[PDB]
């Protein structure tokens, strides 16, 4: 069995990438759900819960500023699939942020893409460590694409036999991640129109 | 004596399956109780407490989204019957989730069924390890049925003399687990009507 | 001297039974005290502290559900009298649970009774090991009665000269334990009226 | 030199009695200090640290119940004077409990008294072993009085030439120990008034 | 070479005295360092590590009570210079305590002084064994002064040719040790003002 | 073959010097590795493991105080190359400390240097025994430089034909050792800037 899905589209689920130990990359699937708060809470358990809370608060800024969704009045649940000891996740991970936006908007995410990067409260995608290791993991998982921060493109020390078993997609801003992973359709179009101010 | 019940119906109690060491499967009975919080707490003690907290938070998402029960304002108590060293439980175990739903709704669970699987916050049943070992344990316990994730059906390496001393029931979503284990009646019917949106 | 009391009534004190090694039964007196929390804590030290924490959390469910006492806002102190190496106690021991209920309610417990059994969060008394050894210990201690789980009645391999130097009282639920050990009076009557829903 | 003081009054210091080997009694002076926690801690090091932690938790119940002092928000330091191999101390020792009450209340303790006994969380003084050996040690140390549990009075196998080189004071409850060892004055009177409910 | 410094001032370093075998005194230099804990730890290795842990916990009581320093949130490192087999150190050694206070406060210690004594959690200096042997060692090391507990002044069996090749300074309390060894200045004055309550 | 490298630069590896028997000096190469702790451990095996544990704890103080690295959350592995009977190593050896700093910082060490000395928790280099024997060993190994404690410069009883087949470098503090052995570059410069407070 596998803990990640590698093809097709799913709401609320993203293949993130992480590091275990110093340099063993792993695929870290995230699943998010949002519910009415019945003062909403971020609900996460386990080792990576702080990384989850930070990612949800940062994406909440962007969700409030650009889409006007009332995320402070929602409960946001973050699940990491597969509980590994000594995982390090990217702070304010873009995979968690993307999972949340997908779950709130009801727009499926491409499972054939993996991604790593740190989300700023302004919507930027900030550079992270271990990009080569994480790419290799995505290659081993048989993913088709990997999103990485622009500032980490120099940081890909592939191989000669690995370039390219995967498409690398550099990004500087969250709207770019969403263009690359959200299923095409009317809902995606409406959403992207709301981020035009972030582009500007 | 036995620590599990193997026939008839009980509110709040589910026969889960776990692994001890690498491959010794065991029946892991779960009992749940929910009380008013008099900001509710998840109360669990011992080695498997994190597995319990994760399962209750994930099922809480589904309970809030689909049934509208105010679980954040309830104390949820999770008990594992029999304290074994070096048990590994399925993350976000479906047995804990089912025990909680049974306890909140007051609908008894079939004790002749055992189950293993990981619950997603979206209501999916995700694949887990050690499925053959866990099935064997249920066979040894003289259970009649075992629920496993769909994605683990290939993972059943039974025997030739063991197929079939037990009915195997593959599942992809939590509402399926509930159809298979909750006592039939008006309360079960009302509950299942609330999950039709999960089916959809 | 003796570490246990064998006749008369005492608030907060119960003669539990345990096993040391494999089959040496011992009387394990428990004393409990509850104080305002001045977020309450369970306070226990030593080898059996986990058994104590589990028993107090399970009985807390029943105390909240049926009597409405705010036990989350109390400190609960559990003392085991006599510190023996390699004691094994019944998980979620009914003696600890009974000591707590006695201490909160201020209703003395019969010291001439010993008991063993595991408390479920639902209020059931679950079967335990070493029942013959534990009964013998109570006989040697000169106790008059012993409470055991119903499911362990077949498990009493007495002797021919030991049946009966003690009254054996089988139980299935916590309210039965309380009927058999709490001092008769108005406080006991009020309490038992609150458990009628557990009977039902 | 001597490790114990044998006359006059000192805050926070008590001459306890212990056994080394099987029957060599020794005077075991305890010194306690309490500080604001700046979630308080019990701080003890060495072989007898568990005995110390147990005694402080048990006396904390009584301190919270009867005097209302916030001991969970204090650091409690327990020192044993003289580090002897293979000392056995009375579980939940009344000497440690008395040292703590003296230190919190600022009321000096009579150094001419030694004591042994086990404190229950309810405030009782429970019987202990080796009472003759411990009394002899106090006699050899030239102490004037020794407090022992009531239930151990039969257990004093003195001599004919030793009865009485020391005053024996039997006790059943902690308030009695405090009446016998705390320096007389207004602070002692206030404190004892708070224990009247323990007498009752 | 020598393992101890015998003149001038150094932060964090104290010449303690110990016994090897039964009566061979030695100078036992201690060096301490305190760091932020980045729940602080006492870090000590080797044979005397328990003596070190005890001394640091006892001086921590005094540091918290009188100076208000948050020592529970500091890592305290204790080093013994020269690793000798079968050293016995004074329990809760005043040299370790002084090294810690010097290191936290940044106030140098006189290397021309050696000291021995046991620190109580109340700030007293308690008597210790082998005082003559330890004094002789300080004499052989060419130290100028030696601090000993008051109660050990009778215990100095010098010689006729050794009285006095060294100044003996008797002490009853820790503030006296600090008056005698800390470098004079504004920092020492501030510190000593905080101990006036210990004098009282 | 040789167990030590005598020219060029290597991360994590240092040529220390030790004594076998009374006066046979040997080159004692140390290799260190640091890993995330996945509460870190010092991992060392064999005869010199205590010397290794002491050196790592002392250098940890300096690493925490001056560079802010979280070494308590790292596993530190210390290997001694060549297992000789009856080696004596310098307590808190500066070679082990240097190997650790090199491994954490990723800055190679000059293999043409050997060193001996004891590290204080304050960062001083303390004198050690057998300096002549150790220097001779480095000469025989064909090393180019040897670092020794300042206080041992009088202790070099070379020869007339041995002065100088090697450069002797006296040191008083750890930052001096690092200036002399770490490969020049930006990483070394950054590190040395953090020790300026140790110089001061």
């Amino acid at each position: 069995y596998k803990l990640f899905i590698t093809e097709g589209y799913e709401v609320g689920r993203v293949n993130g990438l992480a590091v275990i130990g110093e340099s063993a990359g792993i695929v870290l699937p995230i699943i998010a759900e949002v519910t009415p708060s019945m003062e909403g809470r971020v609900i996460a358990t386990g080792r990576l819960q702080e990384i989850a809370r930070e990612a949800v608060m940062n994406v909440s800024a962007i969700i409030k500023k650009y889409t006007g969704r009332d995320i402070s009045n929602m409960d946001v649940h973050i699940q990491f699939v597969g509980t590994y000891e000594g995982v390090e996740g990217a702070s304010a991970s873009i995979s968690i942020a993307t999972a949340v936006i997908s779950a709130i908007e009801g727009i499926p995410v491409d499972q054939s893409v993996a991604m790593t990067g740190s989300l700023s409260v302004k919507g930027e995608v900030l550079p992270v460590g271990g990009v080569t290791q994480k790419i290799e993991a995505a290659i081993q998982a048989g993913l088709k694409k990997v999103i990485i921060p622009k500032d980490n493109i120099d940081d890909v020390l592939l191989d000669a036999e690995h370039e390219g078993k995967i498409e690398v997609i550099p990004v500087s801003r969250i709207n770019e991640v969403l263009e690359h992973v959200l299923e095409d359709g009317k809902k995606k179009n409406r959403l992207m129109s709301k981020f035009k101010e972030l582009e500007l």
